[PDB]
């Protein structure tokens, strides 16, 4: 699994499970995420790691741009945290209409 | 903040959330989540971490019953951080009916 990953790699793949995205792109992603700036020397070589781990793919745009997509194994590894997270959190009923509220009322945002 | 927490010290507060547990109980849920030994070493040091950080409290349910527990700002960061995801995740209907399924079926094991 990638269940041994930090935070931040945890974050990254959160992010591109919306879409693909450019690496200035994910870092302002990032930046709403955590309220504070986060350094082009801590993103790019955690981008590199998950690459390496196959959980990443990227598209090289043009020297100073690469776009970067989930592999199916990085969704796997989104899919997997969710549902371990879902399994401990929907324990009643109320927990239950709280996350279907959260769920529906995202739906509709769209 | 919060979401400035490690993986590890987020797994815990996921751990809790399902229901407050001895420590050796959130040992286990741990393991089984990694895969892998956790030691008491990782364990406690992190668990008295969140106690300082106000996320978790030692409470006494009866006269022997002591546990850890979410705090509410605990309960609070765990649902900020599935609010998050979940954000990221549900991203058109598809994912929708994927979570539904998800909460579904969490929701018929209870
Ligand atoms: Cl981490
Ligand atoms: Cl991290
Ligand atoms: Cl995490
Ligand atoms: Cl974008
Ligand atoms: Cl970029
Ligand atoms: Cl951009
Ligand atoms: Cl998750
Ligand atoms: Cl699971
Ligand atoms: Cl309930
Ligand atoms: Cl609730
Ligand atoms: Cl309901
Ligand atoms: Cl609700
Ligand atoms: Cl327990
Ligand atoms: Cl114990
Ligand atoms: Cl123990
Ligand atoms: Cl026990
Ligand atoms: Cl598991
Ligand atoms: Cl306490
Ligand atoms: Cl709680
Ligand atoms: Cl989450
Ligand atoms: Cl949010
Ligand atoms: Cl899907
Ligand atoms: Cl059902
Ligand atoms: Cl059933
Ligand atoms: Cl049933």
């Amino acid at each position: 699994d990638a269940r041994d990953l930090t935070a931040f790699q945890k974050n990254i793949l959160t992010v591109l499970g919306e879409e693909a995205r450019y690496g200035l792109a994910i870092k302002r992603e990032l930046e709403e995420y955590y309220g504070e700036e986060v350094n082009h020397g801590r993103l790019y070589p955690n981008l590199d790691d998950l690459v390496n781990k196959g959980l990443v793919e990227k598209s090289e745009l043009d020297k100073r741009t690469n776009e970067y997509a989930l592999t199916n194994e990085g969704f796997d590894a989104v899919v997997d945290d969710l549902e371990w997270t879902l399994s401990k959190f929907v324990a009643d009923a109320d927990r239950r209409e709280r996350v279907e509220t959260i769920v529906a009322d995202d739906a509709a945002a769209l």
